[PDB]
């Protein structure tokens, strides 16, 4: 049977099978709305590590942004009118940004310009938290933290994505992966420090 909401959450690299560090965000959510369910992303989250199968930052992004794409169209399709929320911590950010965004990911070698969600699954995507994406870029209107400059897949000056008003990305400048700074300390905190903004807004957005 269909809940009224569902949760899909996209772990780090490295990060055991499951949620990673998107656990936060997404029992936060699961806690918020009894009933709600949660699955996670199965794919590779993987930086070339043999723990993590092998595959490249480069092919674990491509395999999640499709990951992400088949999963997400694939239960807005079995349950049209429950609504979706999506977490992505770090990797897992990036993977959910491209495909909900689209816009490709140069670095990555993806290709592919288009959002990957459906438009029935766009829809139906009621919120979205990126926490430590590397595709930030200060200046887009879904951006909260302290940085002023750019990650390591930073989308281009002048990006939009036609879902902003469903996104909050979160990164501070001391990050040396969705910013340029230098302390990857910062990298690993997001939940803690901005756990209680992305319930905020996702409880926003879905009443």
């Amino acid at each position: 049977s269909c809940p009224a909401i569902h949760v899909f959450g996209a772990r780090e690299t490295t990060a055991s099978p499951g949620y990673g560090s998107s656990s936060t965000v997404v029992n936060g959510v699961l806690s918020a709305y009894p009933g709600s369910t949660a699955e996670a992303i199965n794919y590779p989250a993987c930086g070339g590590q043999s723990s993590c199968g092998g595959a490249s930052y480069s092919s674990s992004v491509a395999q999640g942004i499709a990951a992400v794409a088949s999963a997400v169209n694939s239960f807005n399709s079995q349950c049209p009118s429950t609504k979706i929320v999506l977490v992505g911590y770090s990797q897992g950010g990036e993977i959910m940004d491209v495909a909900l965004c689209g816009g490709g990911d140069p670095n990555q070698g993806y290709t592919n310009t288009a959002v990957q969600l459906s438009s029935s699954a766009v829809n139906m995507v009621k919120a979205a938290i990126f926490m430590g994406d590397p595709m930030f870029r200060a200046g887009l209107s879904y951006e909260v933290g302290t940085c002023a400059a750019g990650g390591f897949d930073q989308r281009p000056a002048g990006f939009s994505c036609p879902s902003a008003a469903k996104i909050k990305s979160y990164c501070d400048a001391s990050d040396p992966y969705c910013c340029n700074g230098s302390n990857a300390a910062t990298h690993q905190g997001y939940g803690s420090e901005y756990g209680s903004q992305a319930l905020a807004f996702v409880k926003s957005k879905l009443g």
